């Protein structure tokens, strides 16, 4: 038993990181196969940031202009490619400590591991969500862009983020491994702000399953609700709405406890009206929303 | 910016991670050179774990009484030795993905990465501390023994930490890889409990610290302190008496903030005293102490590992 916030072992994603470097600007790429993917604003100068006009820039770069370094070694790039905002930048070597890996674009409330780098080395290794509004809180000094977002679910790592920006509330912003975006931002030093965030409500339900599977039940009462009536008063709270996915989400773990969806709902409404009372769940003194039910069911059930 | 607990990135240790059975029994081992270290209670049945003799226990046993798995490859087990609460199978194979390493015992209060395996598999990586009472809040379940925590310096791996059991309130203890225990544990199934934790002084000022990194500032004041006076209200509150050379320590972190220790000694004082008033620090609503001031100046400047 116990309940940590937990990241994937982060080997298999170590061994794809190196540094990029194009003029005086350097980040991290990831290096799969013949190919390394970087964020685009690699061939950009730190004035000529507010309005880039990234196919021009690119077209007037030689393959010799990028600077590859694994280690010691100097990749040779051998083409170059734009896709949204990620540059495919092809190379003589495949890489041979490349994994089983897969591209995948995440919803809001999903979780994955951070393998943060600077300068093509890993300085750490955190677990992170997609808030709802399209950011992560992250942990990124300058240096960090090119570091990527995964999950490990068996031996294929799942990337799914790759890092370009700071917003002004310190949350972070980027894309998937097609260089599109995650929310409304892009990869311009133009005004830009994150819309209000919300709590992941089908999270914080997975985390009371989890508590109640540690043993802790202090929180339970005798109510239930309607998934309306749930929605009515958590919204006041700022957040998210739970939907019927949620709740046939939430079955496996309703299961395992015998406490019903929308029994646990009623906890959870009168945890917003009378917080904690000096009491903790799972050692935190706030409702958590970091934790998924796939995560949840891994880390209490089987691994 | 941000602030996350954070892990070592775990691939150097990743790699000298295997599956030990003996008998009944699967937990995981760590093999550095030609030696796999794992817990001795892996030669343990049920009947053997209520008053164990580990001495007459390892005479009766076969090299080939212990199959040591590293991925499908079985290794070949050439000799057997106890050390402390720690078995040590010499195998055939020098582990070729062995890293720069050395054993280290830490302190109460240190910060390690815990590789989280099951069946020789690396499962995940969290950052713990070793609680003043020698226990971790660790997360393990059935299959978790012989996981190891580590602290990575360069390309130096430091090993600190294996796992062995779990006491009640779900807290862990484990020995370091010398096979001596942390805190007033053994390793048989008989009545055992984690003493009075307290709260680990030091770390939570580092964290205070990392919170006015990071623009989090509503708890400075226009106090100071003394240790003597603080330190009183520490004991009272159940928190590790603050020495003078954790004074030293932060040092770093004063200078960087303009809040001198004693002064944010006094922003601690009255957070014990008066509590957080409805307010958060680095969206926590209790005082984090598992951040070593060192934790917070290598995730607020940025170090690397080679
Ligand atoms: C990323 O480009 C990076 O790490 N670049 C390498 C590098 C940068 C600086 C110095 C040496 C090397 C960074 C990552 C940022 C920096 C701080 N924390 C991060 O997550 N991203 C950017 O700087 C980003 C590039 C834009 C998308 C194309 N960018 C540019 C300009 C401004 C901001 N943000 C900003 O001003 O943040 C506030 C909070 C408003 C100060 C930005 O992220
Ligand atoms: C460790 O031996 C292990 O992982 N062994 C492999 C295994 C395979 C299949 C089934 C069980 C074990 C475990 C690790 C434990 C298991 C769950 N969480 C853990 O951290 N350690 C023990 O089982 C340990 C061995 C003893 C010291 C030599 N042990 C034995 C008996 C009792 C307990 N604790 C206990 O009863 O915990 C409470 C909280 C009281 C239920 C114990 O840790």
């Amino acid at each position: 038993s116990g309940f940590r916030k937990m990241a994937f072992p982060s080997g298999k994603v170590e061994g794809c990181m190196v540094q990029v470097t194009c003029g005086t600007t350097t980040l991290n790429g990831l290096w799969l196969d013949d190919v390394v993917y970087c964020p685009r604003h690699v061939i950009c100068t730190s004035e000529d940031m507010l309005n880039p006009n990234y196919e021009d820039l690119l077209i007037r770069k030689s393959n010799h202009n990028f600077l590859v370094q694994a280690g010691n070694v100097q990749l040779r790039v051998i083409g170059h490619s734009m896709q949204n905002c990620v540059l495919k930048l092809k190379v003589d070597t495949a890489n041979p400590k490349t994994p089983k890996y897969k591209f995948v674009r995440i919803q809001p409330g999903q979780t994955f591991s951070v393998l943060a780098c600077y300068n093509g080395s890993p300085s750490g290794v955190y677990q992170c969500a997609m808030r709802p509004n399209f950011t992560i809180k992250g942990s990124f000094l300058n240096g960090a862009c090119g570091s990527v977002g995964f999950n490990i679910d068996y031996d294929c790592v799942s990337f799914c983020y790759m890092h370009h920006m700071e917003l002004p509330t310190g949350v972070h912003a980027g894309t998937d491994l097609e260089g599109n975006f995650y929310g409304p931002f892009v990869d311009r030093q133009t005004a830009q702000a994150a819309g209000t965030d919300t709590t992941i409500t089908v999270n914080v339900l997975a985390w009371l399953y989890a508590a109640v599977i540690n043993g802790d039940r202090w929180f339970l009462n005798r109510f239930t609700t309607t998934l309306n009536d749930f929605n009515l008063v958590a919204m006041k709270y700022n957040y998210e709405p739970l939907t019927q996915d949620h709740v046939d989400i939430l079955g496996p773990l309703s299961a395992q406890t015998g406490i019903a969806v929308l029994d646990m709902c009623a906890s959870l409404k009168e945890l917003l009206q009378n917080g904690m009372n000096g009491r903790t769940i799972l050692g935190s003194a706030l409702l958590e929303d970091e934790f998924t039910p796939f995560d949840v069911v891994r880390q209490c059930s089987g691994v």
